């Protein structure tokens, strides 16, 4: 396998991540208007919970964007 | 234009939204601590929209750091 | 020093930070999942504290994924 894989796989990994940050983004942009619109606890904790979604995985994202940057120094 | 265009650029736009990043860091904070002292649901609400302006601006520079991936390898 | 130190340095730094965020992750999943059972305002404020603490180290963690960057080309 060796370096070029490992390259290659960690790239299309961060870009199949990036999609699905824009996707989460989209149902958080949803979800602050009926916020704004319409506040409430229960809401604000449904919006907290994608919050930390996005966060999970922007953690991932630069995990592999260490390890391309690791490799390639 | 071709490739080191490119490169420069990016690496300026980067910087550029890590300054913005620095400064609504900054709000948050600000609004943070007023929430702590001061609760309250409509506080919350102000705080998640500026989460959220943060993580859009951060999706958007791992868009960059990947297209540079991309480019350099 | 000069720049193999830099970049070894930075390196460092990115996977001590990413481990930090690790960790944090593991606070918020916590924090989310109480929430979730019991919701609550001032439960919605230590939540929204661990959500700003993760944002200040991803974007630390950013400035140094930049300086990477910038350092190799």
């Amino acid at each position: 396998m060796g370096t070029k894989y490992e390259l290659r796989r960690a790239l299309e990994e961060l870009e199949k991540a990036l999609q699905e940050l824009r996707e989460m983004l989209r149902k958080l942009k949803e979800s602050l208007e009926e916020l704004k619109k319409n506040p409430s606890e229960d809401a604000l904790v449904r919006n907290n919970e994608l919050i930390v979604e996005v966060l999970r995985v922007i953690v991932e994202v630069l995990s592999i964007i260490a390890r391309v940057l690791e490799i390639n120094a």
